[PDB]
DNA sequence: CGTCTTCGGCAAT
DNA sequence: AAATTGCCGAAGACGA
């Protein structure tokens, strides 16, 4: 029902005046640390890259929750593939950050120590609280909203193979666009798989593609080019988050978060490449393509990661198989029923 | 649809 | 020498 739906879209809008609030917040906190870290000898070249539905414009309900990526531009990385996970790498150089250095891998264990240490002794300072290693400090800010702060390498090189056919966008954003996103870096993110091992991140990719998200140049730029693609994506982060909180007794869910969402939701604007695939008066039918796409996934326990084809979110060793069936069960019964987790 | 606010980039310090 | 910063304009809440 596009007419139900409109009106769970209304409930999810921020408030501007929340927004004004919390961005100040943020990034009083931000602006702070960043210029504690520039202090440092081993935090340089730090940069903010501001990430996630916050700064993609897809947060829902409330500013409550905003990620962060300090990246340090880190020169002459050789990469080396931790077993075959195809995402997860061990960070090598052809410098600053030779303190870290563990033999010659880069120790993400000690870069986050000294991370979070400089970030926790600055904490103390300031009505803010600091609580596998990606995220690496998590802030609370007044007791209303979290940051998310991630340490990120980043590398001017080119993707690594596993990421040769990934980010297939070229019938969708165009070839031209796919050849000028893959010439921006990549990031790495200390998480272990192993606890030396960085993960790939491409998260402004995933921010500047939500922002120029049409076949059209001029998609959502008019109100006669408004698609709801955004729509979309907030009505499945908005499922998934209310199926959490419904069945937060049991456990089953705690595996999913809104990252899978968000994956599924770029593999369906794969599949529907054309702004008319995303006309605004087709938003229910529009909905139930992520719906159903999402469920495709859990069924067959397969969905890749956007930018690495063969990293499997879904993986039997990531997620337990009653989890994706108890969510399977669940997405199909709300489905049947004009999704009852919306009125809550 | 005009107004106001925030965010992102990058010449110019 | 290279990190900082002010400013322009889009995105989107908001109302009338
Ligand atoms: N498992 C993951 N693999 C790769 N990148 C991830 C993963 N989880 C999160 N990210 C990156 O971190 C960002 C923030 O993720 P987070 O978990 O805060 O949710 P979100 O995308 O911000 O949406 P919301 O916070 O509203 O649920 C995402 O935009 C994504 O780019
Ligand atoms: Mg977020
Ligand atoms: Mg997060
Ligand atoms: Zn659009």
């Amino acid at each position: 029902g596009a007419s139900k739906l409109r009106a769970v879209l209304e409930k999810l809008k921020l408030s501007r005046d929340d927004i004004s609030t919390a961005a100040g917040m943020v990034n009083g906190v931000v602006d702070h640390l960043l210029r504690r870290l520039k202090c440092d000898s081993a935090f340089r070249g730090v940069g903010l890259l501001n990430t996630g539905s916050y700064y993609e414009h897809v947060k829902i309900s409330a500013p409550n929750e905003f990620d962060v990526m300090f990246k340090l531009e880190v020169p002459r990385i050789q990469l080396e593939e931790y077993s075959n996970t195809r995402a997860y790498y061990f960070v090598k150089f052809k410098n600053p950050l030779s303190q870290f250095l563990e033999g010659e891998i880069l120790s993400a264990s000690k870069m986050l120590s000294k991370f979070r240490k400089i970030i926790k002794e600055e904490i103390n300072d300031i009505d803010v609280i600091m609580k596998g290693g990606s995220p690496a400090v998590t802030l609370l800010i007044s007791e209303k909203i979290s940051v998310d702060i991630t340490l990120a390498l980043e590398s001017k090189s080119s993707w690594p193979a596993s990421t040769q056919e990934g980010l297939r966008i070229q019938n969708w954003l165009s070839a031209k666009v796919r050849k000028q996103l893959r010439l921006k870096p990549f990031y790495l993110v200390p998480k272990h798989a192993q606890e030396e091992t960085w993960r790939l991140s491409f998260s402004h990719i995933e921010k500047e593609i939500l922002n120029n998200h049409g076949k059209s140049k001029t998609c959502c730029e008019n109100k006669e080019e408004k698609c709801c693609r955004k729509d979309c994506l907030k009505l499945m982060k908005y499922l998934l988050e209310q199926l959490k909180e419904r069945f937060k007794d049991k456990k089953h869910l705690d595996k999913f978060s809104s990252y899978h969402v968000k994956t599924a939701f770029f593999h369906v604007c794969t599949q529907n490449p054309q702004d008319s695939q995303w006309d605004r008066k087709d938003l229910g039918l529009c909905f139930d393509n992520c719906v159903t796409y999402f469920l495709q996934c859990l069924r067959t326990e397969k969905l890749e990661n956007y930018f690495i084809p063969e990293f499997n979110l879904f993986s039997s060793n990531l997620i337990d198989k009653r989890s994706k069936e108890f969510l399977t069960k669940q997405i199909e019964y709300e489905r049947n029923n004009e999704f009852p987790v919306f009125d809550e």
